[PDB]
């Protein structure tokens, strides 16, 4: 299997799906390196990120378990399609890439946060992670190119 995948079986109702250690994706689906990535991002802040702040709220006070639980909702909204990666994270994301539809741009390692890293370089192009923790908050990763 890719690099940080394992086979696991469902606790309600035993079927084998895979998830990866480095970037949190689950699914169904058996899966299936670069200078650069490209990601986009959309990051829930908490009451104790680095700094608990962002252009929805000059005050941040939700809990790391609150936070969570937003990831865990839009990344559910995701993959229902019910509603679009780019259009959640222009509306909720805690960071000013809320405003390019959560793109971050290309970039290389030694530039992001180690974990936010090590997810988008795990991810294949296309793919989007579960929830990566880093000192900013929590992020669901798309990677783009």
């Amino acid at each position: 299997l890719p690099p940080g995948w394992e086979k696991a079986m469902s606790r309600s109702s035993g079927r084998v799906y895979y998830f990866n250690h480095i970037t949190n994706a689950s699914q169904w689906e058996r899966p299936s390196e670069p200078a650069r990535v490209r990601c986009s991002h959309l990051l829930v802040k908490h009451s104790q990120s680095r700094r608990p702040s962002s252009w929805r709220q000059e005050k941040i006070t939700r809990t790391k378990e609150e936070a969570l639980e937003l990831i865990n909702g839009y990344i559910q909204k995701i993959k229902s399609g019910e509603e679009d990666f780019e259009s959640l994270a222009s509306q909720f994301s805690d960071c000013s890439s809320a405003k390019a539809r959560g793109d971050l741009g290309a970039f290389s390692r030694g530039q992001m946060q180690k974990p936010f890293e090590d997810a988008s370089f795990a991810l294949r192009t296309g793919e989007m992670s579960g929830p990566v923790f880093t000192d900013s908050g929590i992020h669901i990763i798309l990677r783009t190119e």
